[PDB]
């Protein structure tokens, strides 16, 4: 539906479920129907045709529940939950299957993954990876998911681990130049782009890139704004970075890269403020 979907987040007061969609052709957000649970730290993916939120923060709880998007009704359905509580995981699909890294269960970090099976709508468990994560940034490419940075519970991370599905196991692969916790991550033409997170200093707004032919990482444009607790996602072969946290205030503004000029620019901004917000592309 090439709309670029921010979900819940924190706008430095309220835990959200609001959702708003981003569309490219009129340069407009427009509100979504709102979850049935505010949500903050959220991981989001689209299965089959359906937005799911999993996990996240309530402002009481973290949270193993998980609710489906109907674009057709306008809906939100609960589906199974998570064995899991996590907020701060990652959240992506691969072979029809949304996997759910790490995060934070309101007492420990976790290194636990689990997939969940819509055509029985049951979770269960995969590989755990190497190192725990919260604020971890997760991706497909090829026939692995990564998952970059994070926070293991008393350091931010530059590790970087790749989960194959044949070997069904997660290792290293070589680490980011920056430590980055709550980090946005996305897949952009065959590389990994690392976009902002918080390095144990400052919040970044610097951003580099992984080429999968080399196992290395190099600099790119750094964005206009520092950001963690950032969103971001591939739209029309462009990354936008919506929504995060400078170090002093929860953000509205959206920022667009375009491969070709190397330029990140503004574009509209959302109604709602969002640090650690989720986003994706429906
Ligand atoms: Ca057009
Ligand atoms: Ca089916
Ligand atoms: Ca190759």
């Amino acid at each position: 539906h090439g709309h670029i979907y921010a979900v819940g987040g924190y706008d430095g007061h309220t835990h959200l479920n609001s959702v708003e969609a981003y569309d490219p052709e009129t340069d407009t957000w427009s509100f979504v129907a709102p979850m049935n649970t505010r949500r903050s730290g959220v991981g989001v993916a689209v299965l089959h045709n359906a937005i799911y939120a999993a996990g996240g923060y309530d402002g009481q709880d973290q949270l193993n529940s998980v609710e489906r998007y109907d674009v057709e009704t306008e809906t939100w359905t609960f589906v199974a939950p998570m064995k899991h509580r996590r907020s701060a995981l990652g959240i992506t699909v691969h072979h029809g299957h949304i996997y759910a890294v790490g995060g934070y269960d309101g007492h420990t970090h976790l290194n636990s993954v689990e997939a969940y099976d819509p055509e029985t709508d049951t979770w269960s468990f995969v590989a755990p990876m190497n190192t725990r994560r919260s604020g971890v940034g997760v991706a497909v490419l090829h026939n692995a998911i990564y998952a970059a940075g994070g926070y293991d519970g008393q350091d931010q991370l530059n590790s970087v681990e790749r989960y194959d599905v044949e070997t069904e196991t997660w290792t290293f692969v070589a680490p980011m130049k920056h430590r980055r916790s709550a980090l946005g991550i996305t897949v952009h033409h065959g590389h990994i782009y690392a976009v902002g997170g918080y390095d144990g200093h400052t919040h970044l707004n610097s951003v580099e890139a992984y080429d999968p032919e080399t196992d290395t990482w190099s600099f790119v444009a750094p964005m206009n704004t520092r950001r963690s607790g950032v969103g971001v996602a591939v739209l029309h072969n462009a990354i936008y970075a919506a929504g995060g946290y400078d170090g002093q205030d929860q953000l509205n503004s959206v920022e667009r890269y375009d491969v070709e000029t190397e330029t990140w620019t503004f574009v509209a901004p959302m109604k709602h403020r969002r640090s650690a917000l989720g986003i994706t592309v429906h």
